[PDB]
């Protein structure tokens, strides 16, 4: 599990959005796995503006916060989990390390701030959906 609190926005993996989620809807995107609310208070969060390559994500199935390098965002093929089935996921980023799918929702970041969340996994590869793309996060 995990968000980003930035302005009056809350992002989400879209799969672990709830019904308050989804009544405030901003903006989602099934190909990224992302979900975008609205919120009634400030966040504190930061987002990175950036082509940074080089960050640290947390891993909550290890309790550690793992210094990677990351691929820069785009199309690849993800295989079937408990909430997609297979499929090309869009603005995706991979690293090598650890993750389970209760880790999705884990922030990567890096000197500039938040780059993306946890989303997918396997053979010892940890994806991120990006959102330094989302240029509206940090206005309004
Ligand atoms: C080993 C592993 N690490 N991580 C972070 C995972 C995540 C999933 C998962 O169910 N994600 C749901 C969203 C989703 C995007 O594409 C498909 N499904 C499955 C396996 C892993
Ligand atoms: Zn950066």
């Amino acid at each position: 599990s995990g968000a980003i609190y930035v302005g009056n926005y809350r992002v989400v993996n879209r799969h672990l959005a709830t019904h308050n989620d989804w009544a405030n809807l901003v903006w989602e995107d099934s190909s990224r796995d992302l979900l975008v609310s609205s919120t009634t208070a400030q966040g504190c969060d930061t987002i990175a503006r950036c082509d940074c390559q080089t960050g640290v994500y947390y891993c909550s199935s290890r309790r550690k916060h793992y210094p990677v390098s990351f691929s820069k965002p785009s199309l690849i093929f993800v295989e079937a989990s408990e909430y997609y089935p297979a499929r090309y996921q869009s603005h995706l980023m991979l690293a090598v390390g650890h993750s389970e799918p209760g880790d999705c929702g884990g922030i990567l970041r890096c000197q500039h701030g938040v780059v993306g969340i946890v989303s997918t996994g396997g053979n010892g590869l940890v994806g991120f959906a990006d959102v330094r793309d989302l240029l509206w996060l940090d206005e309004e």
